[PDB]
């Protein structure tokens, strides 16, 4: 295992993922905990109030974000050279605290590896607390043969589009893919732009310690 403390401290696992700290909404501590296949947040200090930004995404990932490239990633990777996307999780959930567990998934007109991807899709497999989405509702899709909430707007940055699970979802295995179309069937993506990363983690407002991705997978098959 290896720990974690720096903000902005990073390590990869399996010679395959990177697991990142990115407490980029906090001044107070926050720790996590490497293992072979995920991360557990063994420190999470301080709140950031619930209509804001969230303290921290801490997560493991394949592609490259803000210059960090997951090893060997063939990604960045245009849309239309993807055959699927395959990606699994399972996620080890806490009571109490308020935090969403989600996937970010980046998209961007060009082979993007650092700075803000125009479009970024989140998926929310569990929600806890008052808080909600970027944006506004927009209404259901089905996706991957589950039911999402839609939300659509903007941080200022970038589009985000999300997905949000009607109740908490602990594992599933997907195609990024569907989410891909999805997006991009609504205009916020085109079939010649890039897949720059996959993404799957947590955003705490309140505490955190405890949450965990006990596994993860990512692939993106051309
Ligand atoms: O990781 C190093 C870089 O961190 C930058 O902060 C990013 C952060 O990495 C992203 O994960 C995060 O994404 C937000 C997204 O903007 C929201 F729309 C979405 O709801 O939630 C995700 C995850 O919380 O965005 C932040 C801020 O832009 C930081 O700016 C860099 O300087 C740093 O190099």
């Amino acid at each position: 295992d290896t720990t974690i403390c720096e903000p902005f401290g990073t390590t990869t696992i399996q010679g395959r993922y990177v697991v990142q700290n990115n407490r980029w909404g906090s001044t107070a501590p926050q720790c996590v905990t490497a293992t072979d296949t995920g991360f557990r947040v063994t420190q999470a200090d301080g709140s950031a109030p619930t209509n804001g930004a969230p303290k921290s995404y801490p997560s493991v990932f394949n592609g490259c974000h803000y210059t960090n490239c997951s090893p060997g990633t063939d990604l960045p990777v245009r849309l239309d050279t993807v055959s699927a996307a395959p990606s699994s999780i399972s996620y080890g959930f806490v009571d109490g605290a308020v935090y969403n567990a989600s996937y970010d998934i980046w998209l961007d007109p060009t082979a993007r590896t650092d700075g803000v991807n125009q479009t970024e899709i989140m998926i929310w497999f569990n929600r806890v607390g008052p808080i909600q989405p970027i944006g506004s509702p927009v209404g259901t899709a089905s996706v991957g043969g589950r039911t999402w909430e839609v939300w659509s707007g903007g941080n200022g940055s970038n589009d985000v589009l999300s997905f949000v699970a009607p109740s908490a979802i602990s594992g599933w295995s997907f195609d990024v893919m569907d989410f891909v179309r999805a997006t991009v069937a609504r205009g916020l993506a085109e079939n010649d732009w890039y897949l720059t990363s996959v993404q799957a983690g947590f955003e705490p407002w309140q505490n955190g310690a405890g949450l965990a991705v006990n596994s993860f997978s990512s692939t993106v098959e051309t």
